[PDB]
């Protein structure tokens, strides 16, 4: 089974608000650790790409900045984890869980985490970055006005989930503020501390 599989490998949680540089740090711990990266925005992004049906509904919620429901976004990282479990040496979720619910159905069905990492950027910053990546075409969801109901909806639903895994025990926070390179030092020596 999936479940029985995943106890002998690692699963990371990195969570950090849109534009907290999350994604991009992701890339650079794949490059340096080789662990497996999944995004579930990229996910549901290629979802939209293929013209279905449901990629209209997806693209509707992502460009209204809303979480898309919890059980479409559990299967298809679900899916994701199945395809690569024989061989990936380490799992980096990208962006889940991003409400309590969602780590809960998370630890239910599929498996624990060992560590959740904490992206922390302030607001001023994360509207910045998606203002400028805003200037060139590809997420139309970058709209100024789409930028304040993704912020809403980070503190609202997701901040409470740091909090619920900081009483656990596993939660090591970056300052998501700097350049990558700084950024990505400060996510080496946590990474470091444990692998
Ligand atoms: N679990 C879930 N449940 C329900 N719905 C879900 C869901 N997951 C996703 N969704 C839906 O999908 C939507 C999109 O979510 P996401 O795909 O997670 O998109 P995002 O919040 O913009 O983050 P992304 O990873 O692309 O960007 P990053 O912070 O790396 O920042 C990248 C930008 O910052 C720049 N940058 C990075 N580091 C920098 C630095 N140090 N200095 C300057 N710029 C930097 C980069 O160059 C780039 O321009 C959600 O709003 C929601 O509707």
């Amino acid at each position: 089974s999936m479940e029985e599989k995943l106890k002998k490998t690692n699963i990371i949680f990195v969570v950090g608000g849109p534009g907290s540089g999350k994604g991009t740090q992701c890339e650079k711990i794949v490059q340096k650790y080789g662990y497996t990266h999944l995004s579930t925005g990229d996910l549901l992004r290629s979802e939209v790409s293929s013209g279905s049906a449901r990629g209209k509904k997806l693209s509707e919620i992502m460009e209204k900045g809303q979480l898309v429901p919890l059980e479409t976004v559990l299967d298809m990282l679900r899916d994701a984890m199945v395809a690569k479990v024989n061989t990936s040496k380490g799992f980096l979720i990208d962006g889940y869980p991003r409400e309590v619910q969602q780590g809960e159905e998370f630890e239910r069905r599929i498996g624990q985490p060992t560590l959740l990492l904490y992206v922390d950027a302030g607001p001023e910053t994360m509207t910045q970055r998606l203002l400028k990546r805003g200037e060139t075409s590809g997420r139309v969801d970058d709209n100024e006005e789409t930028i304040k109901k993704r912020l809403e909806t980070y503190y609202k639903a997701t901040e409470p989930v740091i909090a619920f895994y900081e009483k656990r025990g596993i939660v090591r926070k970056v300052n998501a503020e700097g350049s990558v390179d700084s950024v990505f030092s400060q996510v080496c020596t946590h990474l470091d501390a444990l692998l």
